[PDB]
């Protein structure tokens, strides 16, 4: 068995009854995943909150936008340091080592449980880049080990109940049932059983019914888009998605490549390393003061649509409009332009994101790198839109959608970090269309054709990092 | 290797160079069915012309309409027996065999693959109740084996490349690039590598990209439905929808017992069974009188919509209207209802295809049974929008062609053990709009069918005496 050693960023490790725990395994992880998202937007209301509440300085209100991200990550890290060490970053490279047949000792019991609900809540609330896909996995297959243990060789019905388990943590964290038991399965495993498939298509269908009960009857896609049916596209269109798709493989690789750059650079440093370990509150409260300067609104943070949440940003790259010709004028400022104002948020996100991935507190990587291919999506889109303002072709009626390049640009770039082709059904269940199919599937491949020649994914960069076993 | 056995019915056995690979793959597989396509189309056309002009009485409508089916399967089932009888027949039960290392003597060699295209192109031509996938599983699988031989550790690569021909083959029976490689997978392997379903997922793209140029060199999904993005359902429904899976359970495995049942009765009556032998044509040619007498539209085609083809027949059960309040009118014959010519659309398209499905020719079962379940879940919409006239809630109204759309999807999930029958369906229509109720229905399902029965094409494994695993 292996048990896990504290560092700066990751850390390290070192030396019929069926049906019934289906229903009750996808009844748990869609109660819980409910009162998360809760929590969650109460604490982005109360930042809302306490910014419209003045006006009397800039000054205060600046105090006021980078002290609240600071107080919840300082908490986040401390209250996860104190319970629970090894609930810090994502849980698929932990659950991916579990499921071949590997210890670690305490990764499934109560005490990582609540550090994982608590400490995931506070770093979300904040507004930081970060993401949810691996900490619900690990959070779905905790409610299974402690189902399966008041549920009373068993190791095969063991890896068979986590199994399950990761199937249903992706699909409630996007309300995506197919897309996130195909996810599952191709970053937890090699092989899967055509039985597994069964059972995780079980338990996430019943989540989903459980999430249209509470969404309606005690008060649905994610992002919901409003293409038109009758010609989305032309055949004329085809080499742009195509760009994307390859532009989306090297930019994956990338982020990546500097994912652990940022691991890597830490780990050499004598003094700062020894100082920080010491100090462990440090370093999460300066990357988040950093970050949190930079998207201040009345300062940098106007260039970048930094007023926008990332439900609102996401929101605002798939609306049916075209902006050459909380809304769409965030990425309009009065002494800028719309293709300025996306080419600074590609590029600021991106580092912010890369850098925000490793500090010690439950997080995960999904929609901070599904938003910027989003972003990178409607550059070319808005380009092709002011390139042709009367349609592609000459016979002259249908005009270019560039938020339908946006939805394009978000299934490539995820799928190129996270080494998957199950993005294309994700982003058809995320979106609730699926007018988009043949340019969505040409640039998930090419993303990911370019990617795998270049790097591992995101998942195995980080097994390499903790010194866990690897099966390349 | 295993040696065919002939018989009345299935038969018996007795004792960067990969992406050039997947690319003239997904190419050839896309021309070809392109090919076939507009084969059977011309098929169906010479039939209309035929009827169209021998309207003098009634006698000349009636030979017509019953001649030219029984030339077709004739010729489809003799074309076959003299070029390569191992043709007939589906094509997955073989591929689900030659994946698991068996060999088969003859089975991937060029003769196979010209006796099973011009015999399905024949057997399709005609009105019969007939699918395809298994056959283009079959032709898809020939594809691969002929690109493997033309442009060459020896061993295993091949077992890789006929796993992709199988994604290929499906892919291009419905445009539902998707949809066919996570269907692929379920029908022909219990453990596929992760490594497997990208290469199913790459030729596939390509197939459908080349289908796309075509339709408009020459003239984005088959079966393109109509229907709302605002409250299409709503949640008091969900019962009717849940009722529509658990019944498509029991249809799905009464349906896999039957199709057993015809064979087992044949070999068992030893006295008509010889005699059929001596004679193999008359059985094919006997069924397709029966079926063809039946469907004649003067007669009592009236009452099942015989004068649909399968594509318009499909076309109508989908739509976005409402017949209680050609899409009503081949339904609502001036002598019956709508109810009533769905029940006996149910009930006499069930038995034929259970009956076509064993005859002598290169056939599949899919959109014959995905037909079967389209019309029985209108019967379950057009009877919600008759109780409920103002809609279920106290104001949005029923949209019976969504149910037809889950109906559709699990009954063909419950005869072939599948849950990928819900992707397909997306495909299929180009909406997902109804993606919960589908997948409620196609869990029920396959729940209640694997209680009773195996899958169809494990039925036909145990027929035919090849090796198997449960
Ligand atoms: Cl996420
Ligand atoms: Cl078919």
């Amino acid at each position: 068995a292996l048990q896990y050693e504290q560092t700066l960023m990751y850390g390290r490790y070192t030396q019929g009854e069926d049906w019934i725990f289906l229903v009750l395994l996808g009844l748990l992880m869609a109660l819980v995943s409910w009162v998360m998202d809760y929590a969650i937007a109460a604490c982005l209301q109360a930042q809302q909150w306490m910014s419209r509440g003045l006006n009397t300085s800039i000054l205060l209100q600046y105090l006021a936008w980078v002290t609240y991200p600071v107080v919840l990550i300082t908490f986040s890290a401390g209250f996860t340091q104190i319970l629970a060490p090894q609930a810090v970053g994502s849980g698929i490279p932990e659950m991916k080592t579990i499921l071949r047949g590997v210890v670690l000792k305490e990764y499934l019991t109560l005490k990582t449980f609540i550090a994982k609900v608590i400490g995931l809540t506070c770093a979300l609330g904040s507004g930081m880049p970060l993401g949810k896909e691996g900490p619900f996995v690990h959070i779905a297959s905790m409610c299974a080990a402690l189902l399966s243990k008041f549920l009373s060789e068993n190791e095969s019905r063991n890896t068979e109940m986590l199994a399950a388990a990761c199937a249903v943590g992706v699909g409630c964290c996007f309300a995506a049932p197919i897309g996130g038991v195909l996810f599952s399965i191709e970053v937890t495993s090699t092989f899967f059983a055509v039985r597994n498939y069964w059972r995780g298509f079980f338990a996430a269908t019943f989540s989903a019914f459980i999430f249209r009960v509470l969404a309606v009857w005690n008060r649905t896609a994610l992002f919901k888009t409003r293409f038109r049916l009758d010609f989305p596209f032309d055949l004329q269109e085809l080499p742009a998605f195509a760009v994307i798709g390859i532009a989306s493989g090297f930019g994956g690789a990338l982020f990546v490549y500097l994912n652990r750059k940022i691991v890597q650079v830490m780990r050499k440093q004598k003094t700062i390393n020894r100082f920080l370990m010491r100090k462990r509150l440090l370093f999460p409260a300066l990357v988040t003061l950093l970050i949190s300067t930079l998207t201040f609104p009345p300062g940098f943070g106007q260039f970048m649509a930094g007023q926008l949440s990332q439900k609102e940003t996401l929101v605002t790259l798939f609306d049916n409009r075209t902006w050459v010709r909380s809304t769409s004028q965030a990425w309009n400022p009065p002494r800028a332009n719309v293709f300025l104002t996306l080419v600074i948020f590609i590029l600021m996100k991106f580092w912010m994101s890369a850098l925000a991935t490793t500090i010690p507190v439950p997080c995960g990587a999904f929609m901070p790198v599904f938003v910027i291919g989003a972003a990178f999506g409607r550059l070319v889109g808005e380009s092709m839109a002011a390139w042709f303002p009367d349609g592609i072709h000459t016979d002259s009626t249908y005009r270019i959608v560039p938020g339908g390049y946006a939805v394009v640009g978000a299934a490539a770039l995820a799928g190129a970090v996270t080494h998957t082709v199950s993005t294309a059904v994700i982003v058809f269940e995320l979106t609730g269309q699926i007018a988009h199919i043949l340019p969505v599937m040409i640039a998930v491949i090419l993303a990911n054709a370019v990617a795998q020649s270049l790097q591992p994914s995101l998942y195995d960069s980080i097994i390499r990092i903790k010194k866990l076993p690897y099966l390349p």
